[PDB]
DNA sequence: AGTTCACGT
DNA sequence: ACGTGAACT
């Protein structure tokens, strides 16, 4: 339903990464950024239940290594 | 490992 | 409307 679930399945399809293992990736980020995850809030990502705000965006793009607006556009293209 | 929801913001 | 942990499967 959500560009953000879209772009996380495909990364998670690419580089067969559950959602405990971006999780992980991102903690060195969190720490590093301030910006805590739970994993209930990747959960809500990933169904659609839920967008990502300002901070986890910019913390998500940081771990999976892409663009702030990648990660929020409905493009299938990396860059 | 992944999902739902009352609650606080 | 957003994240979170309790409680859940």
């Amino acid at each position: 339903k959500t560009d953000t679930s879209n772009r996380l399945k495909q990364i998670m399809a690419e580089r067969n990464l559950k959602q405990v293992d971006i999780l992980n990736l991102s903690i060195p980020f969190q720490k590093k950024f301030g910006i805590k995850l739970s994993k209930s809030t990747l959960s809500q990502y990933v169904n659609s239940v839920q967008s990502p705000d300002q901070n986890r965006i910019y913390l998500l793009a940081k771990t999976l290594g892409v663009s702030e607006a990648w990660l929020m556009g409905r493009s299938h293209h990396h860059h």
